[PDB]
C-alpha cells in the first residue's frame, strides 16, 4: 500500500556527472564514454563565433577530484560535446530518447558536477517542466530506466519568469518554442494531462479509494467537450487503449472512469481527498501506476 | 525557483542492497563492510508470525541456512547474531562499494529518503517523514522488507530506517539500524494499529517560509499570537504542539524573510480557519508537513524573491 511520487534509482546517472567550466561560467556535464555533453551556453549570442575562438584547454572538466583533459569539441544544436582523453569507466548502458508531453522522468539536480537531489516530474503539455532548480543547475539531466538501460531525455538549460524550467533532449533540440538566450520568453498557457489523471484515479481505486466512483458512463466525444472547458488535454482512443490494463484490473471501464472525472470537474471533491491530495494529480502515467503497483526493479 | 519533494541521490545506498533468503522467505539486506543487516523475521514462516520466539528459531540455524546474493554473486555467511529486531549476518567479503556511513535514530517530524527494493534490487526512491505516531506513509509491496531510509548530508550516508511491516491502514512500521522499532510496534502478526496521527506543525511553518522565499505572501495577516494561544487553536485541528525548540529552529528562516515565528503562527491559525479559497501554496491545496526547517534551507535559495 501507499502511493508516492517515485523516481528511478539515480546511481547509474550519478556516475556520469561532471563539472564544466569555461571562463567565468560553471555548469554540469554528462560524461558518457569519451564525450562530455553540456549546454552550449557554457561558452557565453552567435555560438559558432564564440566557439571558433575557443581551444580545448579553455574548457575545464572535473570528475570528482580528477581533471579530465579535453582533446576535441563540437556543437550539436544547443549541446556542446567535449571529447575527452578518458572513457568513463562508470558509463552505463544508455540511449538518447526524445519524450512527448505527458511523459514523466526522473531528474538528478546537480551543482558543480555534484548531485544534490532526485525528483520525479512530467513534461507539461506547454513543454516546460515544473522543476526545482537554482543557479548552477544547468546541465542537470532527466532520465528513465528500462531494465539496465538509462534513457536520457532531458538536459536543463534555463528558468522562465514564472519559475518553470526549459531544456533540451540530449541531441540539443529544445522541448518547446524556447531559445538559449536571455530574451523575452514565456511559458504558454498550460493544460492538465487527462490520461495521467485517469491513471491516478485507477491507482486510488487499487489502493482502496472509491468514493468518486459512480454508476454512469460517457461517450468519448461528450467527455472531450467537458475536458476542453476545464483546460484538460483531449483524450484520444490511444489513451483509452493504454488505460486498458488498469480498467481490467479494477473492473471500471475507461469511459466509466471518465464519468467520475467529469463529476469531480463539475462539482469538486467536497472536502475530500484522493491519495492524500485535494487536487487532481497529473504527473503519473498509466505505466508509472502499473510499475509502482507491481514492484519493477533495476 | 520551484519546490519539490526531493530525495537524496540513491547511488551510495544502491551499492549496498543485497537479497537475503531463509528457506521460503526472501527479503532485502544492507551490506556494509563484512556485515549484512536485515529484519530478523526472515527466519519466520507466515505461521511463526503470530507469536514467534526468535531466539528459539535462530538457535536451530547454521550459517549455510542463510543465502545472501549481491548482484549475481553469492556471498558466504561465516557468522550470525541478533541485535533487537535486526539479524546481522557476518560475510566473508567486505562490500567494496561501502560508503562513509553512520547509524542514526531519528525523531518524529524528521524526513528521509527511502530506496524501495525487491529481491535485493532497487525499484524506486521517494522522500518521506517519520509521522508523530511513529509510522511512515510509504509505498511498499510484499517483498520490500529490509528496504532502507537514509539521509546524505555531505558525503556520509546516515541510515535511519529499515522496513519491517505494513499495518492494517496501509501505513508502515520499521526500526532503526540497531533493530529498535520506531513506535509501540512489535515484529509479530498480532492486532496492532497506528495511533491517531497529527500534523507536523514545525514542518508546515517551514514550508510557509519556503513559499515566502519563492515569492508568495497571500496568506500572511497583520496579527501575531502567543505560543500558548497558537497551541490551543492548532491542537483543535490535530496539529502537534509547537515547542520553544521549534521556535528556535525556525530562527534562520524568520531572519531570512523578516517574518517573526509567532507572526507566521498567526498566518497558520488563519489558514486553518479559512482554508485556501481556490488558492494554492507551492502548487498544493493542502498544508504540507513533510519538509523540515533543514530541508527548506537545503532546497530554497538564500535570497528571498
Ligand atoms: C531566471 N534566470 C535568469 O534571470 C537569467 N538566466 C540565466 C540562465 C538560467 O535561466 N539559469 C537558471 C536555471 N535554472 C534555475 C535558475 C534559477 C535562478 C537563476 C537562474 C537559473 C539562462 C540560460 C539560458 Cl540558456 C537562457 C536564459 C537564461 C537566463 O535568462
Ligand atoms: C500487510 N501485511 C500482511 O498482510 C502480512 N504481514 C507480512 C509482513 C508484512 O507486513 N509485509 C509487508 C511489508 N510492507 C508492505 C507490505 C504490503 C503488502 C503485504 C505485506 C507487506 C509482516 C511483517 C511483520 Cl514484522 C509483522 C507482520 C507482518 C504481516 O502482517
Ligand atoms: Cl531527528
Amino acid at each position: 500500500s501507499g502511493f508516492r511520487k517515485m523516481a528511478f534509482p539515480s546511481g547509474k546517472v550519478e556516475g556520469c556527472m561532471v563539472q564544466v567550466t569555461c571562463g567565468t561560467t560553471t555548469l554540469n556535464g554528462l560524461w558518457l564514454d569519451d564525450v562530455v555533453y553540456c549546454p552550449r551556453h557554457v561558452i557565453c549570442p552567435n555560438y559558432e563565433d564564440l566557439l571558433i575562438r575557443k581551444s580545448n584547454h579553455n574548457f575545464l572538466v572535473q570528475a570528482g577530484n580528477v581533471q579530465l583533459r579535453v582533446i576535441g569539441h563540437s556543437m550539436q544544436n544547443c549541446v556542446l560535446k567535449l571529447k575527452v582523453d578518458t572513457a568513463n569507466p562508470k558509463t552505463p548502458k544508455y540511449k538518447f530518447v526524445r519524450i512527448q508531453p505527458g511523459q514523466t522522468f526522473s531528474v538528478l539536480a546537480c551543482y558543480n558536477g555534484s548531485p544534490s537531489g532526485v525528483y520525479q516530474c512530467a513534461m507539461r503539455p506547454n513543454f516546460t517542466i515544473k522543476g526545482s532548480f537554482l543557479n548552477g543547475s544547468c546541465g542537470s539531466v532527466g532520465f528513465n530506466i528500462d531494465y539496465d538501460c538509462v534513457s536520457f531525455c532531458y538536459m536543463h538549460h534555463m528558468e522562465l519568469p514564472t519559475g518553470v524550467h526549459a531544456g533540451t533532449d540530449l541531441e540539443g533540440n529544445f522541448y518547446g518554442p524556447f531559445v538559449d538566450r536571455q530574451t523575452a520568453q514565456a511559458a504558454g498557457t498550460d493544460t492538465t494531462i487527462t490520461v495521467n489523471v485517469l491513471a491516478w484515479l485507477y491507482a486510488a481505486v487499487i489502493n482502496g479509494d472509491r468514493w468518486f466512483l459512480n454508476r454512469f458512463t460517457t461517450t468519448l466525444n461528450d467527455f472531450n467537450l467537458v475536458a476542453m472547458k476545464y483546460n484538460y488535454e483531449p483524450l484520444t482512443q490511444d489513451h483509452v487503449d493504454i488505460l486498458g490494463p488498469l480498467s481490467a484490473q479494477t473492473g471500471i471501464a475507461v469511459l466509466d472512469m471518465c464519468a467520475s472525472l467529469k463529476e469531480l470537474l463539475q462539482n469538486g471533491m467536497n472536502g475530500r481527498t484522493i491519495l492524500g491530495s485535494a487536487l487532481l494529480e497529473d504527473e503519473f502515467t498509466p505505466f508509472d501506476v502499473v510499475r509502482q503497483c507491481s514492484g519493477v526493479t533495476f
